[PDB]
């Protein structure tokens, strides 16, 4: 009895907690189990963005058929069409469900373009959605167990912002000053709270998402067991195995839990399991290069494959160029700052090989593609001058105008030299190649055309360029000492492949037969996006949308 529920959800990422709230609202008894001491997983440390074509809040026109054209073009037949149809059907319904039934609120990023402007059915903004700032005081004592935002996602490492509120500051648009004042203002004047916590009471981005979903579970009294890792599946049947529960380790020993209706695997990927990386991912591969929290070690993937579940796309990760920070367990991803004018990426021959403004997935893939030719692109090198340094952030580096060079970071987070030849030698890059790449950059910046990789050639690239810089907001000269290098690792925000599912998130065996009772969502599952990333929110949109469809399918089963 007391270890029996209709639905057991493994993991407390956004997909898992959404599925839990939805299953509850459809009249099912739910338990959530979380491996770690914190709820929210990678979701909590993310931008919290979801990619929702044809959402109700768009300021421009969109349609199911345009969104399907775009997804068919982006996924290149790797994904069952009925899963693409199901995503486009349910993604808007999942966000309307959040907005009508939770304190958490999503709204569109109106100016945030889809990542593939060259594909048919692309939109110039509005499909990407993000959370309103969320009031952590509504969590009471459960605030203590939230996986906390990386301090880089906060203003002066203190004040929570939305991507909308932020973007103004990174692009250097007019009014950014009042925003800084409004944000840090709110924080310091938050007095009853300032006295019990140095954390902003207001959470943004993935922290708003994870706080808001935790709050939804609290209102519904859905139990969430922390420090309670999944270990294995319970099955019945001689001929076709059905999943009837799980074994967890709870208060330090094994406990058998029964799921009458279904088990939802939302435990994330295997990015933190070096053996699984070496088994499946391209070499060289290193878990240390990941931007994720510590735990996604493929625990549910192994257990499901043990009972006949099929896996796909296991050779793909959600790549991001990433930066080692001393003392920090995760590397910092470079999501936006590469689009800024005056920085170039080179291999060990000092040659460019990628549009520096490339979406991060394609950037990672291009590092592996050039590494196979050159032998020196994983890691690769980011180069910029003292004007870039003064003006712009770059992962853990804040603009030099507000933060001077840290001695403890020299040769660890950045290399610095009075000359380009001097810098090249410190980082093992061909000086003549790097000089050639800088000379070409300076020519490109003059007439605003990158003749090799077309940096700034579309509205996605220019979104994170500098508004003030013309003709191309992504291109500026490199010529004012000192010169800086940063080591760009082939990082990730999770693995992309996983258990094969159908349109209702049911796990499929090697014969495409559903494993009765077993669902799988998020990076635990093979990506509905194939080898692509359609726009900001292309991992969390799918996690939450298939979580919604899983709960719906379980309830519709009676
Ligand atoms: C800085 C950053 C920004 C990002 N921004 C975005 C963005 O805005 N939008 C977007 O779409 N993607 C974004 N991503 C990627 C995104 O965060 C992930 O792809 C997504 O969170 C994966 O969700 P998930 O639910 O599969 O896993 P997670 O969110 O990581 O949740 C999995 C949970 O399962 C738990 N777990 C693991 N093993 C077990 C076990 N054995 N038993 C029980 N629990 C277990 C984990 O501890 C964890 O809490 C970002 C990533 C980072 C690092
Ligand atoms: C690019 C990104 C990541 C993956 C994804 O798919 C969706 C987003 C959108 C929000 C940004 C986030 C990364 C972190 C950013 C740059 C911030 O610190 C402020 C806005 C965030
Ligand atoms: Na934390």
């Amino acid at each position: 009895e007391t270890n029996t529920y209709d639905v057991i959800v493994v993991g407390s990422g956004a997909g898992a907690m959404l599925a839990a709230a939805r299953a509850h609202d459809l009249g099912l008894s739910v338990l959530v189990v979380e491996k770690s001491d914190k709820y929210g997983g990678t979701s909590a440390v993310s931008g919290g963005a979801v990619w929702i074509p044809n959402n109700s809040q768009m300021q421009i026109k969109d349609s199911f058929d345009e969104a399907l054209t775009y997804l068919k073009a982006a996924t290149q037949g790797l994904v069952a069409e009925d899963r693409l149809l199901a995503y486009l059907e349910s993604a808007p319904q999942m966000v309307e469900y959040i907005n009508a039934n939770m304190t958490l609120q999503y709204f569109p990023c109106h100016r945030y373009p889809d990542y593939y402007q060259h594909l048919p059915g692309a939109k110039p903004g509005g499909r990407t959605m993000e959370p309103m700032l969320f009031d952590a005081a509504l969590l009471g004592d459960e605030f203590a167990n939230l996986r906390m935002a990386y301090t880089g996602t906060l203003l002066m490492g203190k004040a929570s912002m939305t991507a909308t509120e932020a973007h103004v500051m990174l692009a250097k648009e007019p009014g950014w000053m009042l925003q800084v004042i409004k944000s840090l203002g709110r924080y310091y004047l938050d007095l009853p709270w300032r006295l019990k916590s140095r954390h902003d009471r207001k959470r943004g981005l993935g922290n708003a998402m994870a706080a808001g979903l935790r709050h939804a579970l609290l209102e519904r009294k859905v139990p969430l067991w922390l420090n309670t890792p999944f270990e294995s599946l319970i099955t019945e049947g001689a001929e076709n195995k059905r999943v009837t529960g799980i074994v967890v380790k709870r208060n330090g020993q094994t406990l058998q839990l029964t799921a009458r209706r279904g088990v939802v695997l939302g435990a994330g990927g295997f990015e933190r399991n070096q053996q699984m990386r070496e088994q499946y991912l391209p070499k060289p591969t290193n878990a240390a290069w990941s931007a994720t929290p510590p735990h996604n070690t493929g625990d549910t993937i192994r257990a499901a494959m043990d009972i006949g579940a099929r896996a796909e796309l296991m050779d793909w990760a959600w790549w991001v160029p990433s930066i080692h920070v001393p003392g920090e367990a995760a590397q910092t991803g470079l999501f936006a700052e590469r689009n800024l004018p005056g920085c170039i990426v080179v291999n060990g021959k000092g040659q460019r090989f990628i549009n520096e403004a490339s979406p991060y997935l394609e950037f990672g893939a291009a590092m592996y593609e050039n590494h196979a030719r050159s032998g020196s692109a994983v890691p690769a090198w980011l180069i910029f001058d003292g004007k870039f340094r003064y003006n712009y952030p770059m992962g853990p580096l804040m603009p030099g105008q507000i933060q001077p060079d840290r001695k403890a970071w020299l040769g660890k987070v950045y290399w610095r030299d009075d000359t380009l030849e001097g810098l090249a030698k410190q980082i093992g890059v061909d000086a003549a190649g790097l000089k050639q790449s800088v000379e070409l950059n300076n020519q490109y910046a003059q007439d605003g055309k990158d003749r090799e990789f077309d940096k700034g050639g579309n509205v996605f690239d220019r979104y994170y360029g500098d508004y003030n810089v013309k003709p191309n907001p992504c291109l500026a000269p490199i010529g004012k000492p000192p010169y800086y290098a940063m080591r760009v690792d082939a990082g990730d925000i999770g693995t992309k492949g996983g258990l094969l599912t159908d349109k209702d998130a049911r796990v499929l065996d090697e014969s495409d037969r559903p494993i009765e009772g077993l669902y799988c969502i998020g990076n635990n599952s093979a990506s509905v996006m194939g080898k692509a990333y359609p726009g900001a929110g292309g991992t969390l949109g799918p996690a939450m949308t298939f979580g919604f469809r899983a709960a719906n399918h379980i309830a519709a089963s009676k």
